[PDB]
């Protein structure tokens, strides 16, 4: 059978340990060795190491979420060159550095979601804001940020964001980080936190300070990390999606493309459990690049997580 290596920014995070049984679950489904594994620490060298091992090791494919642009490029290209088909999920790569990007949302949609949620609690035309997530280099959060602080300029031109501060997809960092935001700024209205480890340190520092009643917290993450916040109403609302099935796709695609060949722009693919997913061009990110069988395959839907429903959600 087809060896798939499914690749997480890091391990020890709900996020990427639901995405990674959701592949490993299609591997069993599909008839393939999928293995979920990566670095503990969410680093260019980390995961650089992982794919070098998994090409060694003579593995079909690998589908990574990238803690970087370009920095995994040479590994990923030496991978290409010796017939291992490179995808990405949740955080894309240079998209000359991969085949397929398995993608929650365009940056508009996630961007436009972030804000949305944001400007549910803060009720108010001159606001001031902070923006929290992983780190300045990481693909997938960046992207979102930018087209997030685009529409708040367009939509809100009265909230002032007021920091960009970052907790490395890290517990503690991350703490620190909502802590430092907090007393710095006495009269903020919002954190958005597109971040799976940096929204629920925003949660937690508000209720260590007090301060929830007054910060209006949003941002992405997983709902059995959130439940407790949600639940005692620190916030009221996040984003995700079924990354679960992401991982699932990610695996079918890969077994896919490794049995029949690429797939191109338009093309569709019919997957039991899942629907009918389909390539769009890289355009749809905001990409200026285009080549036979390389595009981005999107996630049908994201959903908005609250005290209504949370209850029925288990990842
Ligand atoms: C869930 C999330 O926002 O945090 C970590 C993942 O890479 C993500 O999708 O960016």
């Amino acid at each position: 059978e087809n060896q798939i290596a499914f690749i997480p920014k890091l391990v020890g995070v709900g996020f990427f340990t639901s995405g990674g049984a959701g592949a490993v679950k299609a591997g069993e489904e599909v008839g393939a060795k999928v293995t979920y594994d990566g670095p503990t620490e969410p680093s260019v060298s980390g995961q650089v190491q992982f794919i070098n091992n998994f090409v060694n090791q003579g593995y079909n494919a690998l589908i990574v979420s990238s803690v970087s642009p370009d920095g995994l490029c040479p590994a990923l290209k030496r991978a290409m060159e010796r017939g291992v088909l490179v995808m990405t999920w949740d955080s894309d790569v240079n998209p000359d550095c991969r085949s397929y990007y398995i993608n929650q949302g365009t940056p508009e949609q996630l961007g436009g979601l972030l804000v949305d949620m944001a400007a549910e609690g803060v009720k108010k035309e001159k606001a001031k804001v902070a923006f929290f997530y992983s780190s300045p280099t990481v693909t997938d959060q960046n992207a979102w940020a930018e087209a997030a602080k685009a529409k708040i300029a367009k939509e809100h031109p009265g909230w002032e964001i007021v920091t960009t501060q970052y907790g490395y997809n890290d517990a503690q960092k991350s703490l620190q980080t909502a802590e430092s935001i907090l007393q710095t700024y006495p009269d903020l209205d919002a954190i958005i936190a597109p971040d799976a480890n940096a929204l629920p340190a925003a949660a937690q520092a508000a209720e260590n300070l007090k301060r929830a009643e007054g910060v209006t917290i949003v941002g992405f993450s997983t709902p059995n990390v959130m439940r407790p916040y949600i639940e005692r109403g620190t916030i009221q609302r996040f984003g995700l999606w079924d990354v679960t099935q992401q991982g699932k796709i990610s695996v079918f695609v890969a077994d896919h493309v490794l049995k029949n060949g690429p797939m191109k722009v338009g093309e569709k693919l019919e997957i039991p459990g899942v629907g009918t997913v389909e390539v769009s061009a890289n355009k749809v990110q905001g990409y200026d690049y285009e080549a036979d069988g390389n595009g981005i395959i999107l996630l049908p839907e994201r959903t908005v997580f609250t005290k209504e429903n949370i209850g029925n959600f288990d990842f």
